[PDB]
């Protein structure tokens, strides 16, 4: 038993803090205990983060893990092992499983099967309706109550408005998020039903320049709607960029979608140098890119994650922003290998992934 870590000589941003600078951080029985320029104390641990970035652990929330139904392509193991490779200590899970979530028992079952794996988070998401039929509205109070955090019918939009509306209503009654998603009008219904509602509406998909001023019209009137990107499709990808410059989309979710045979691509390994790419090219700072790892999506999900104030979980990931490396069979970690940076020099790299103080991952 070690009781005490310090991560030494990093350059820490934790933007839910207005927080950066060369501090160290002493983490204590999993919580984190101290920022302060320059930090020893007795019979600590000791990782020297010189020429990292430290922060708040990343949160991913569009993740396919195909688990159950399709676990040939990616399972719980292989996912979280894949997330925390890629910064990730939290991850949601969306319901489009087989059997779906839907019901208690599978919420159960991800939950077990993620206590035994030990590495990230996993928060399961619930179905909008039965079956993911579009007909039946689900259990929504029941399904997070066992720790559905979101609800979606995710693989295929809800079409009908009265469900829509029906499950924004109740959405806003347990407040949590509806996540959605021809695009425009689908977009434009959700801010009119959430700004109706008081419910909160998450869009997964905006690939054109009238989606995002859509949403930011809604999100100047004070509606509660937000959107993602996965970092990985940006390299309308330009308009998407411009997005991005401007801060109309609130996090980069990576949609990682292992398939074997639009097209969805994996994706957690790679969000990160995905990213700083839009870094290098002046695009965002570096801090909005690790609000929107961070503090945003966890803003989104309403959990509190996604900080390094004291007494916190220590959730903490550390990478090297620099460091070239190569996707492919000696670093995938993934059951499948659905990406067009397969084998490509990527830029940016994890080094370290802290969870509850644990390093559950080590470059
Ligand atoms: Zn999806």
């Amino acid at each position: 038993w070690m009781l005490k870590l310090i991560v030494k000589n990093g350059y820490v941003i934790d933007p839910s803090q207005n927080l950066e600078g060369e501090f160290d951080i002493l983490v204590e029985n999993g919580k984190i205990k101290k920022i302060d320029k320059n930090i020893l104390v007795p019979e600590a641990e000791i990782i020297d983060a010189k020429g990292l970035i430290v922060c708040p652990g990343f949160i991913d929330i569009h993740v396919h893990l195909r688990d159950p139904g399709q676990t040939y392509k990616e399972d719980i193991e292989s996912g979280s092992r894949c997330a925390v490779a890629g910064g990730f200590t939290t991850i949601v899970c969306m319901p489009n499983t087989n059997p779906p979530i839907d019901n208690t028992t599978v919420v159960n079952y991800i939950l077990q099967k993620s206590k035994s794996v030990g590495l990230c988070r996993v928060l399961p998401t619930g179905t909008i309706t039965k079956g993911r039929k579009g007909k039946e509205i689900a259990d929504f109070y029941s399904l997070k109550e066992a720790g559905c955090v979101a609800f979606t019918d995710d693989g295929s939009p809800v079409m009908d408005s009265s469900v829509m509306r029906k499950a924004l209503e109740l959405a806003s009654q347990l407040g949590v998020p509806i996540m959605d998603h021809a695009e425009e009008i689908q977009i434009a219904r959700d801010g009119i039903l959430a700004q109706r509602t008081g419910g909160h509406v998450h869009i997964q998909h905006v690939s054109t320049k009238l989606s995002l001023e859509i949403i930011e019209f809604f999100k100047e009137k004070g509606v509660k709607i937000t959107c993602e990107v996965n970092p990985n499709h940006l390299l309308d990808r330009l308009a998407l960029i411009e997005g991005v410059k401007r801060g109309i989309i609130d996090c980069f979710a990576t949609d990682h979608a292992p398939h074997q045979t639009m097209p969805g691509i994996i994706g957690l390994q790679t969000a990160l140098p995905s990213a700083l790419e839009l870094y290098r090219k002046g695009i965002i700072s570096l801090k909005k890119l690790i609000e929107m790892f961070t503090i945003n999506p966890a803003r989104i999900i309403g959990v509190d994650l996604g900080t390094l104030k004291l007494g916190s979980p220590a959730d903490i990931t550390i990478f090297d922003p620099n460091k070239e490396w190569i996707l492919n069979e000696e670093t995938n970690l993934s059951k499948s290998r659905n990406t067009p940076l397969w084998g490509k020099v990527l830029k940016g790299k994890v080094i370290y992934t802290i969870k509850d103080g644990k390093m559950v991952y080590k470059d």
